[PDB]
């Protein structure tokens, strides 16, 4: 399993199933590193949690980088996505990027860990909220998505793997009941994310996708208490 | 103007990418607009509207000369750094500011001593790699210096005057750091137009007040 290129995370899809993809795309070996959170504490303070101890970390041909973002960029560097992209057209993909990892992504994140950091919440007030402001920011990304191809052109870049990955952990979020309603609000961004998932080299990206978006310690509970909510109600 | 900033009268999201540009031999238009992708900041440069705050700052790192002569592993040490200083701190900031209207009943005396308590563990891992003298660019400030000096004044900004003493000994070169930082000539003028809050809550002074009557020193 020794390979130049590893990728270190949590066996879920959280913060690292885009950089998967991008990897596994380029058909590059590489070790999709799975840590157990029970075996995590003795990874802190050692190579695999990197300067700040915390994942994803990326290990590039003797190069160790960190962060979620960075790593991103790095990839996109390393593989060529930026090649013959001035700085302002680089700004753009790079805020795809930027816009699901931050607002999508650890967003849904903390909607499911939102009991446990935010003791008394309300559900039924705090979730509409920040869902409805969740869907407003992929709304406006779904403007400027283009109808065939990808945010890359001919070819997938950062941006499209991350804004693919954006589109199935809000349908993870809601439930497969409401694809329909999905479909409607962001017709682009689901036809793209469709497009990514017939790609013959996530093939087995796909075959070994991790199950849960987090490591909740029961996360099927949160999810039937947050789709007891009347979040279609939120995207119509 | 053909650089313009444009952002609310808040530090929030934008102040350090306030400070790039004035720190750098740069007219800029401070655009300030009232607190009545859709989203904010946005940056317009030489004719290129750019996006998001982490984006802006690459950007600028691009145009502003900050990654020559490094290498993509260096690069992204830079970047790491900017990203923690605004996703794990910054934005953490924020959110303690907005958590009882964004979380309605709440109750804070759980909830913010470990979200408050993380965000203090990751600035005490990123001390550890933190510079005692110069910057995270060398000889010269680059967009990592400018977030990480925001993130030190956005946990004063939270805490107040009476707990300096326990900041430094807990991350002494970020606060030198920080402190190099507001000493710079070419940042006076920003200093003087520093804004006075942090978010555009509705009334931030009173909820300040309401974090602070916590026990939040203990988390140093
Ligand atoms: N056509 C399907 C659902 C289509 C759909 O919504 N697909 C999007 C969700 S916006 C998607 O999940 N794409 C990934 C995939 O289907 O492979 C149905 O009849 O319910
Ligand atoms: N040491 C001074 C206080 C200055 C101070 O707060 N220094 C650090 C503490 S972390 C700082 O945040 N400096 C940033 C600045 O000067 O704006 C005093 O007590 O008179």
């Amino acid at each position: 399993m020794n390979e130049p290129i590893i990728l270190r995370y949590f066996p879920v899809l959280g913060r690292a199933q885009a950089l998967r993809h991008a990897l596994a795309d380029a058909e590059l070996a590489f070790r999709d590193l799975r840590i157990p959170l029970e075996q995590w504490s003795q990874h802190k303070d050692s190579d695999a949690g990197g300067p700040y101890g915390s994942l994803p970390t990326l290990r590039w041909h003797g190069v160790e980088v960190a962060e979620t973002i960075a790593i991103a960029s790095f990839l996109a560097r390393s593989l060529g996505h930026y090649e013959g992209r001035d700085n302002g057209e680089i700004a753009r993909l790079e805020a795809v990027v930027s816009l699901c990892y931050t607002e999508v992504s650890l967003q849904i994140a903390q909607l499911l860990w939102l009991d446990l950091f935010n003791p008394g919440v309300d559900l039924a007030a705090a979730v509409p909220l920040q869902f409805g402001r969740l869907v407003a920011r992929l709304t406006r990304l779904e403007a400027h998505t283009p109808e065939a191809g990808w945010f890359g052109g001919e070819r997938p870049v950062m941006a499209d793997y991350f804004a693919a990955e954006a589109i199935e952990a809000l349908r993870y979020l809601l439930g497969r009941e409401h694809d329909d309603a999905l479909r409607t609000r962001l017709p682009h961004l689901c036809a793209l994310a469709r497009r990514m998932a017939q790609r013959p080299a996530l093939a087995q990206a796909w075959s070994t996708r991790p199950q849960t978006f987090t490591a909740h310690p029961d996360e099927a509970a949160m999810l039937e208490r947050l789709r007891a909510l009347p979040l279609a109600a939120t995207i119509g």
